[PDB]
């Protein structure tokens, strides 16, 4: 019935949540158009042969799927021109065919989409792509509220409202200071999404209550956010790991940005050969443009290992990570991934790479109590070694505080299916979300 316009950034990380959201609307009864810009959309339409050109009916509902053109941070500004002029050229075709929109739903990083919407009175709304204390770093940050790392004072740790204290490597490493050149671009869009959140009437958060509840209930008096996750489940790898023992493999996938170093990988692969464990691991090769390259393994890496090892360059992750065959998953700590992890009940192993992924590695380990701290990310700036990788494996599996790391996973996939169940935390909020929009 309603038609709901939803775009996204460009990026695995940012449509992931977008279409995810999509689904959601269009399963409760909703014309939803997804739009992302189409450099991108290319890559996601030779992919894919589902995102062909006519809806998909989900539930009582459906999803068009309506590319902007990219006539394709010198791309973010091109983005944001283009996008200004050739995001209200499809709200009038879109209107003079009887179905007008009702609604924008944008993510930060193209943070001057509500603009645009409220330019032309359309209501905007916000789907916020990492944790609620990302969230709420960035509010304190834009608004000056709380006291950061300055170049006067590089490691100040950082007390926010309702979350431990982080120390200056634990909060987005986006608002730090020493920030590299093309940093600084997406430093401001998040910045511009928080000057923004005035021309905004929702704010809806990939996180459900339980994971988060005594900071969303601080911010429902400042800046109310909306859990509606896991947007994952509102909305050869099988068989091998089907020949596997219960809990026994180890999984590991740095989602489709990160590239370590070499040196950092060759770590790994000794790591993983020397405790002799069974381990599924995502490599992704590189862009054909280079920029950075493939890696090498150690030579006869894969013939020591043997059937206890297996690479691959990408994985069906959300199929994976509910295996019963999966032991501990180490991750980059993206939050798609975090929260993956969480409503699996999967143990993790932690190396942050940028980002939020800092922050979500500090809450993984110290706060949810599901996994092991391997590294601390970009301001350590050290490769960790092999001996170190096997010590973080045999803690998450046999050590001391394995089974109890196990429990506490268990019990995050229990309160995040609580959550996604009809009656729910979130599922109620999302529904109330449908509720306002039509109501207006
Ligand atoms: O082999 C793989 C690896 C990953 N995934 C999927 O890829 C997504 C990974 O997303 P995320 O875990 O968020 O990783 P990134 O792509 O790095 O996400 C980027 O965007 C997110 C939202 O801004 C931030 O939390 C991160 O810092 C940023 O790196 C998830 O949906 C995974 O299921 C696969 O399907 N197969």
């Amino acid at each position: 019935s309603l038609h709901v316009f939803l775009v996204s950034a460009p990026g695995q990380g940012n449509v992931t949540p977008m279409l995810r959201l999509a689904k959601s609307l269009a399963s409760k009864g909703l014309l939803v158009t997804f739009s992302t810009p189409e450099s991108y959309g290319k890559e996601m339409r030779k992919t894919n042969d589902d995102i062909s050109d006519q809806p998909i009916l989900i539930g009582e509902g459906s999803i068009r799927f309506e590319f902007l053109d990219d006539e394709w941070d010198a791309y973010a500004t091109h983005l944001e021109r283009v996008g200004k002029q050739n995001l209200p050229r499809m709200f009038k075709k879109h209107e003079e065919e009887g179905r007008p929109i009702s609604c924008i739903i944008n993510n930060p990083f193209i943070p001057w989409v509500p603009e645009v919407a409220e330019s032309l009175g359309i209501p905007s709304a916000l789907l916020w792509v990492q944790s609620c204390a990302s969230f709420s770093s960035y509010y304190h940050f834009f608004n000056d509220l709380v006291s950061f790392p300055t170049e006067s004072n590089l490691k100040k740790d950082v007390c926010l409202p309702s979350m431990p204290m982080l120390k200056y490597d634990e909060v987005p490493l986006l608002l730090y200071p020493i920030v590299p050149l093309p940093i600084i671009s997406l430093k401001n869009a998040m910045l511009r999404q928080q000057k923004n959140l005035s021309k905004t009437f929702c704010v809806l958060v990939d996180t459900f209550q339980q994971l988060e509840d005594e900071l969303i209930h601080y911010l429902s008096k400042l800046c109310p956010i909306r859990p509606i996750g896991p947007l994952f489940k509102i909305s050869d790898c099988i068989e091998w790991l089907d020949s596997k023992s219960p809990s026994s493999v180890v999984y590991i996938s740095f989602g489709s940005i990160v590239h370590l170093k070499q040196e950092q990988i060759t770590e790994i692969a000794y790591a993983l050969m020397n405790i002799n464990i069974s381990f599924l691991w995502v490599m992704k090769p590189p862009q054909k443009d280079s920029y950075d390259k493939q890696h090498v393994l150690p030579q006869g890496f894969l013939e020591k290992v043997g059937e206890k090892g297996k690479v691959v360059k990408w994985s069906p992750q959300e199929q994976v990570l509910s295996h019963q065959s999966l032991a501990c998953f180490v991750t980059h700590c993206g939050w798609n991934s975090s929260m993956e992890a969480l409503a699996n009940g999967i143990r993790v192993v932690t190396l942050p790479q940028w980002g939020d992924q800092v922050t979500n590695a500090k809450f993984l380990v110290d706060v949810f109590g599901v996994g092991v701290r391997l590294s601390r990310g970009d301001l350590e700036d050290r490769i960790i070694p092999r001996e170190e990788i096997e010590l973080r494996l045999l803690e998450v599996t046999s050590g001391e505080k394995a089974t109890e790391m196990k429990h506490n996973a268990l019990r995050w996939k229990k309160a995040a299916e609580e959550a996604v169940a009809k009656d729910g935390s979130s599922s109620k909020n999302l529904q109330e979300f449908v509720d306002e929009l039509n109501n207006f």
